[PDB]
């Protein structure tokens, strides 16, 4: 059952540029409030070369407040559960893919995490570290072949200000039947609250709100 | 001078599909409200063989609701205006790019407006008129090379419930200097309030409020 | 009748970054040889404030050789003929649609085509004229809803040797029924043989072989 | 020394659609007459649940005939050997990104390869398994911020005729300094010469021949 407080575990293997890594996470969230924390900790592949930025996000869409009005396809999908596919489309070129099958047991979701990154520029803000944050955003949820599509306008803030686009297209499998909504969208914020030197240690928040638009 | 209620005149000239026609409309809208209502009428090129939806959003930023907080590109701009160009890309294959150059001459909005449309597929939604409206929309506003720039994950509404989807990138410039905005959002609904049975005479309405995010 | 040396006439209608302009061009060719050559006037917009290049390739497949073994779509539409339209998408997202519609009218191709390009960066190689010619392609061509599209990975080479990406998609329609071609390849060059100092006369010359692969 | 027989072992890692695979492949090849050939067995995660032929292209550029005037990157760069890096992006959006770590050890290129796919739809040629082959190509090779990429307009034919597109994107990146080579081609064919009913044994060609153009 999805109680007020529930608590994170995760473990992310990946490579990007050809660097490979491991991350691992705890934390906490309130899934009817759309809030959560965590407290990351990179395991292998340390000092990561990359921006840690483009891992964020990877880092559960049942933290996120859905009104009454909009079937909430990620809290109906439990005790089963649900996984989910991302691809990330930056717009010098750089591509990542990325999934997490997402269990629950007990008053902790367990998150099994990829992560893979290729044809990053050498110069570019992710090689070279150049990212400030992610923008709010809001992703535009839809049902496509009876699983739902979340397509979203994503942006880094970039040193001297400036931004760096990537395009994020996920699809989410409920691993039973539950009611599909309608289109509707989801307000994001996500803010890596403290760090280390070197990302090995991260503290990271994010605020999801579901709603239907204007 | 922008009053708090304006009119709106324009002349599209375009070629979708090989198809070319023209578009005249008259309307009127209230900037500071964000809203605005227009007629159209076919001129040329009646009637239209495909989806009088991809125009709809071509049919000014002008008319969206600015927050006190965030600098308003597009008021700021006159009496000397501004100009947009736009590329469409549908998940089809289909593209538009499209253009309007807007000019302040006493209280009327006038917009000189070339639509081009290709590579739409014979038995897709578009040419077989199978769209039912776009769902309300979030524009991501940034500054990029001193102009400003916004994304948008478009979708129709298709016959059937059903999505398809079309990523907009418009480029909006000044005729002046403005002082730029900060990374921001302007959510939009957009509706057609009547029509004739093949479009020949079209009621479009839209509605636009600029904001921060979560 | 299609003989073995045939004359070009056409007329560019179109608008760059705001920018409007009308090139007519003459010129001749040999269909079975798969060349042509054909001298080009700026009649209205002069002088071009972008790359000529972006336009050379907009300037009749008609002008292909191709192998007996692989059906001949451009030639097998004629006297009737065939119509064209094309996406030009390049790297940092300048977006160019293109048609002509192929007339032929005794030994003359006429060519009606309309050009128009957005969202080219101010600084990029497009609008600071900083292209030299497009590298030799291969264009991929399938039938698809019973029409021919050809996609072609072009590149401009750039001063400073350094290449700037462009993604062709054409589809191709002929106005009567024809034999359709499995996939082919057709190898083209493309060459600015002489010019005026801001491009207002233009001399160019196409190359084009049809083929199997290897 | 790269003689004119080599062998070729290799190791693939990889989930698609959230099934995860092992596969192990041995084989031999002519690099100066750019063919190859291997045996392909499936370790982990057999019976595929999607098409074998989306693997297949990521089973090494130093099997490619190299003619005099081209500088070849991938042989020069021996023995300290090269990696790449891909992405897929295919026409209904489901996207596979791709590397490979080449070495050299006595007359045996070890190849170690990570695949990874996501957002293919459940009723698409791929997870249905209706790819026949993929059509000959042509790679377009150019130098970008000192390595070569290649970019390719890749087409698997389909049952019923009818094709289906995806876009390849390589970064090749030599690990020592070589002589970078001037824009070029390489054609490439592809061929499952055998394979059992869950394609869990696949016996599988390459001829790759680097070019100039027209």
């Amino acid at each position: 059952v999805i109680k007020s407080d529930m608590k994170i575990k995760l473990r992310m293997e990946g490579t990007v540029n050809g660097h490979k890594f491991v991350i691992e996470g705890e934390g906490e969230g309130k899934p009817y409030e759309g809030t959560q924390t965590m407290n990351l900790k990179v395991k292998e592949g340390a000092p990561l070369p990359f921006a840690y930025d483009i891992l964020t996000t990877v880092f559960n869409r049942v933290f996120a407040k859905y009104p009454k009005h909009i079937p909430d396809y990620f809290k109906q999908s439990f005790p089963e559960g649900y996984s989910w596919e991302r691809s990330m489309t930056f717009e010098d070129g750089g591509i990542c893919t990325a999934r997490n099958d997402i269990t629950l047991e007990g008053d902790c979701f367990f998150n099994e995490i990829r992560f893979d990154g290729v044809n990053f520029p050498p110069n570019g803000p992710v090689m070279q570290k150049k990212t400030l944050k992610w923008e709010p955003s809001t992703e535009k949820m839809y049902v496509r072949d009876g699983v739902l599509t979340g397509d979203i306008n994503m942006a880094l803030l970039l040193e001297g200000g400036g931004h760096y686009r990537c395009d994020f297209k996920t699809t989410y499998k409920a691993k039973k039947g539950v009611q599909l909504p309608d289109y509707h969208f989801v307000d994001h914020c996500i803010e890596i609250l403290s760090h280390d030197k070197d990302y090995n240690n991260v503290k990271l928040y994010e605020h999801a709100v579901a709603h239907s638009g204007l």
